[PDB]
């Protein structure tokens, strides 16, 4: 209560030096209960100053002056100046007004979105402040909706300046941390809106195995249940809780077959038409909810109702879980209306996520975003994106920006959901992004033409998709370790560049560029290739330091902004000198944790990586060319070491140290080989190819090689050749 | 009161299985009085089911579940599920919310509209439900405004699925049927915003006669009254009730001359500036309304005021009716403001239509649309459209869609009203549409350059316009019979395709295509011709069955979507095998009812037509090749029979039967003649003409003729030649 101040009809709680709760109450009673958004207001004491007069109060922290002149909250009575100079005159917050600078957050869904859509604000601002209004209902101690807050205005003023990571950590302290995901969530998911049989689904899973594509999750979309078989008097077949017996004559046996293949199983649930009289569970639900069965009274969807929720979980979901369903895909698109005023999507995510923990430890849902704090109910499901280059070009930005409201587990339909147009290169670029996204779930529309199976495409596209799908499983150790860091430390897997580089203007000018964990920087290509180059491109900002392409070892001297070119089969992913990345050596092998880790080391600096696991922690240190691996607990795990180009240690057990000062630091990547390959694939004149190869071979001085390419009439070819010269400088 | 249910502060009236009145009352009193919209709530008893609990009620009909959870009406408390599967999740109505599917209705006016404008919703939805809010004032038993309803919310839930015609019939039962039009309303009207004299107007009417163009109505626009002669102290000359004596020195004599030519006469009335002190009727109105004549107090327009309305009808209109004015063109553009809150346009249409019945049986007005139920006051006047291809291309869609709110007598300015641009082909296409529209009124702006006289144009355009104007009068029997069917059975003359073909997707994809009565299907051409073809075109959907061009006999096998091409002088109008269409044999002859009917029969199927008239009903039956004509009452009428190509019976009196099994079924239309004509008019290379004529003559197999035209480099020429091959298959 030292950090609590009352003045007129207002209450101010100084939670941190940079976070102030602001309340109004007509009744002089203020709200202590949790809300849909806020789970915890216990924060360590902080120092601040007050100037309290007859008519006014000023609260002063290290970063903000908050002023209240009494009366009802207006833009004139309640306002704040930040103690920063990030702008010339955008340093003042006025109650109920917008200011410039917000770096945005996320939105409910990408349903029906072709390219960009507007986002809600987040808690991050280039000008150093943000206000997060709490407009939600209060909860009970066990987490049911209690009704309206007695704080009829309840706001959180964030004044973290450009300390974005601390703003997000303290947001997680206020709204609750993200829970740990289970390891299975981080592998490849298969999904398709397609009327598979038990037989054709298992045949497809076995084809994945034959094709060397690993999967963690088998999604079964809505054709699992009755659709066309629903009498039209009941409405549509969109909602269903009854297996189609022609396609799934023995559901538990089919789910047992997926479980024997080490797949987790989820079903699509369209909840909005509730439980109607044709459904297999209807007789039990009708008994529980005292429905008029002779008038075929439906159990209408009503998540405000405790008895409805219990019948839904116990008598509708329950029998399907007993057949082996592992977790629920909540696919809600029917609006925000309820008698309580609570969004039905929030009620579903909150209650289903809680219910999911009963049968499985660290279980998930798959559902759309339900507003600030809904990160407590992973995973995010963005929905029915339009299949286009424009949609892909929006999606990396969308994903990293979501970290600004703490929603760090978006699962996008990889390759896009529906409508749009066919382009196998779009499908391949989208999968590249997906593999370097929070979740890699392949999914598609009801079209006969939109399957994301790699072997849908030509041999080049197929092989590249298989390679990227294998890479996702190689990355599960790195992903699972980052997941435990999200849960315990409040750090997002995917960060916008400005989290690490808040004072670099270029960190705000590369919307689709992001940090992926702590060791990798990703610049997805999201534009159709230039046919004259047979390469796509993206402008990359390289921070200070020496950077390596993660795949090729091509080097780049930061700090620089440089257009980079890749063939459709290659993705721009970069690691600094000293980076250490663990990889599963056996990504196809079905085993709860890897029996073998590859330690991939980028030479040129010291580094360190901590591999967090279910039942271990393993530290890899690279210090003055000595690489050491230690673990809390011992195991039979075999460690492989790759130092730049070369495997140094194969399948060594236990803790150890090896000196790498003696070993070759340099990657094989060389200017001449890369130049020949770019000229060779280009759809340009052979005379141009001959002249460029000859002149760049003959001209010795780097500055004169650049002058030569500066004369080229092909402006994009100049930029491609300039990237090679910059790396070879 | 079995079909009436009260619950909390609500009342539900189950009017049909598919129509429910929904009311809220704070006072517990509910509204029994008629409203501006609703004239009748007497409906036959229907069966339905109720589930009534302590806190909730559910009403169940054959097609809808209506739910009310008590309290004030909100999107959460009042909602409905339809018992249809036309959509996957657009089958729920929420109070105060919009859903997808509405097929739209109409709007007040096309004043200042160049092309499309937004329309209001109608009662028709592809998803099977619509809500019609009653926001109007209550009426007295005699039809004066009584004030505010005691049902402060009063809604009609329509749940007819895709039974659009029954929805419209029951809408007419609720809001009152359309009245019968008089026969004169269905002929050609002449109108022009032009300062004619008595002499020049009669000279123009006599020129129509000399030119073989029949007219039913002589409109006199606002230059009938003082305009420039109004002193500026009184405001403008827009409103006027005083003849310009220079132009009309003897009005009654001039109107007697129009009456001797068998014309009905209407004057433009701009009511909004009321009756000012310069007007001829002002001294009488001033006496009646106790105005201060020495301060020249105006009788301001006030249709809320009983004494104003009586002075307007009796002392302003009355003297002009005594001079011979037959009906009123109410031309109101001055807004929706009144102290009552009732739109002055509604007050004008309601009261003027009632007043018009005093001197003439089944009299009309001509006025803009005044909201749902204003079909009770025909005719609709769409107003000041911009003269453009875009305006014409909107107008068929506009006209058929208006049937969805029961407003089936739109009169458009044929050829467009004002601004826009000159194109004699646009004028001709617009007249083609007009002739196949509810009303065929030629009208134009104050421009010296926008007259719709046929002889304004070149000899080709003039002759075609004269032919279409004669065709309108040939169609009056068919129109008048359809008019009596609108009045008695609630069936629109102009129907969207989806009224007849609700489950055919193509019936929703041909916006400008419509049924015209029960025997004809119209696809107006509303795009400028392709100069290379010298033909315009429209994509026609042909339903199942055998169809014939009404003019040429060109055949088409349904079901198919086919681009059809016509010269600027020809319009796509189609009749099914078995169609029977009556035509006036003597459209120029002035006679109250035709002394001679042509029965035009399309061979290939049975058919039937009922000709409703003022004092008769005549049935034409075509059954197993036997054509029979019978009538309720006998007459001297002479019947002509045309069976396909050939006149079989000329001028036969009385009831009779003739066997047509022996007679030639086939039209003359043939592929070779039509091919030669299309190639001959085309502005293409003579070498192409020669090759196409030669190859299509030489190649015998239909499939190889199509393959030949498929190679043509002119893509539109392919489609034109494909139409001929499809008809000749
Ligand atoms: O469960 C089937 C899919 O439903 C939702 O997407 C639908 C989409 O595939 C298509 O049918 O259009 C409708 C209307 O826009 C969508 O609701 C889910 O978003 C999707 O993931 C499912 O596969
Ligand atoms: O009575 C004359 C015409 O008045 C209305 O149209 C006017 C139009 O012709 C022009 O003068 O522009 C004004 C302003 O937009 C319009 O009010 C009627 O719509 C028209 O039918 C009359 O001929």
């Amino acid at each position: 209560n030292n950090n609590i101040i009352k003045f007129d009809k207002a209450r101010f709680t100084v939670l941190t030096e940079h976070l102030i709760r602001i309340e109004y109450s007509e009744t002089g009673e203020f709200e202590e209960r949790m809300t849909q958004m806020v789970q915890n207001r216990e924060f360590s004491e902080v120092n601040f100053d007050i100037i309290e007069k007859e008519e006014t109060i000023e609260i002063i922290t290290s970063t903000v002056h908050l002023y209240y002149n009494g009366g009802e909250f207006t833009n004139a009575s309640l306002f704040a100046d930040v103690k920063f100079n990030f702008s010339v005159y955008s340093n003042r917050w006025y109650f109920g007004e917008k200011s410039d600078g917000n770096l945005k957050g996320t939105t409910r869904t990408l349903d029906m979105i072709d390219g960009e859509c507007p986002l809600e604000d987040g808690i991050m601002s280039k000008n150093g402040f943000a206000v997060l209004a709490d407009k939600g209902k209060v909860l009970t101690e066990v987490g049911d909706i209690a009704g309206n807050s007695v704080s009829t205005i309840d706001l959180y003023l964030f004044a973290y300046g450009r300390d974005y990571r601390q703003a997000l950590k303290d947001f997680y302290q206020l709204t609750g941390n993200t829970p740990k995901l289970p390891r299975f969530a981080l592998g490849n998911w298969w999904s398709r809106y397609y009327d598979y049989s038990d037989k054709s689904y298992l045949a497809l899973m076995d084809k994945f195995t034959d094709k060397k594509v690993p999967l963690s999750v088998s999604v079964i979309d809505m054709d699992w249940h009755k659709v066309s078989e629903v009498p039209s008097r009941f409405g549509s077949g969109w909602t269903g809780y009854s297996w189609n017996k022609k396609l799934f004559p023995n559901p538990e046996n089919f789910i047992d077959e997926l479980h024997q293949r080490k797949l987790k199983v989820t079903l699509n649930d369209h909840p909005a038409d509730g439980i109607r009289a044709f459904e297999d569970p209807y007789p039990q639900v009708a008994q529980t909810l005292d429905l008029n069965t002779e008038l075929e009274e439906a159990a209408k969807f009503d998540f405000d109702n405790l008895k409805f929720r219990k019948a839904y979980f116990e008598e509708v979901h329950g029998p399907l879980e007993k057949e082996g369903v592992d977790f629920w895909w909540i696919d809600w698109q029917q609006g925000a209306i309820s008698k309580s005023g609570v969004d039905p999507l929030w009620l579903l995510n909150h209650y289903q996520y809680q219910n999911a923990q009963k049968k499985h430890k660290n279980n998930i849902i798959l559902s759309r975003y339900a507003g600030p704090g809904s990160h407590r109910y992973p995973l995010g499901f963005s929905g029915a994106s339009v299949i286009s280059w424009a949609s892909l070009d929006f999606q990396p930005y969308f994903t990293s920006t979501a970290s600004n409201i703490g929603y760090t587990w978006w699962s996008h339909d990889i390759g896009g959901h529906m409508q749009g147009y066919k382009d196998a290169e779009l499908s391949l670029r989208w999968l590249q992004f997906g593999v370097f996204s929070p979740i890699n779930r392949l999914h598609s529309s009801k079209s006969e033409f939109t399957s994301k199976e790699p072997w849908h495409f030509d041999a080049v596209i197929e092989q590249s998709m298989i390679d990227f799908l294998q890479l996702r499983h190689q990355l599960i150790p790195y992903l699972y370790s980052a997941n435990l860091i999200t849960a315990s430390e409040g750090r997002a897997l995917v960060e916008p560049l400005y989290y690490e580089y808040p004072m670099e203007e270029e960190a705000y000018q590369h919307r689709n560029q992001y940090l992926f964990g702590e060791q990798l920087m990703v610049a997805p290509i999201t534009e159709k290739m230039n046919s004259l180059l047979q390469m796509g491109s993206v402008e990359v900002w390289f921070p200070e330091g020496t950077w390596y392409d993660f795949f090729s070892g091509q080097p780049y001297d930061g700090k620089v902004s440089l257009k980079v070119y890749r063939e459709i089969t290659e993705m721009p992913v970069f690691a600094k000198a000293g980076a250490i990345i663990p990889l599963d050596k056996n990504p196809l092998k079905k085993e709860e944790i890897p029996s073998e880790i590859i330690w991939k080391i980028f030479p040129g600096a010291d580094g360190e990586y901590l591999l967090l696991e279910e039942d271990n922690e393993t530290k890899a240190e690279f210090v003055n060319g000595i690489f050491t691996v230690t673990s809390k607990k011992e195991s039979s795990r075999k460690h492989t070491i790759i130092y730049g180009e070369h495997e140094i240690v194969s399948a060594k057990r236990g803790e150890f140290s090896i000196d790498l000062n003696g070993k070759e630091e340099n990657f094989d990547w060389n200017f001449s080989t890369a130049l020949f390959r770019r000229l060779d694939i280009a759809e340009i004149s052979y005379e141009q190819k001959d002249e460029i190869l000859q002149q760049l071979s003959l001209i010795e001085e780097h500055e004169k090689q650049v002058a030569f390419i500066k004369t080229n009439e092909n402006q994009e070819l100049q930029n491609s050749l300039f990237e090679l010269l910059y790396s070879g400088k």
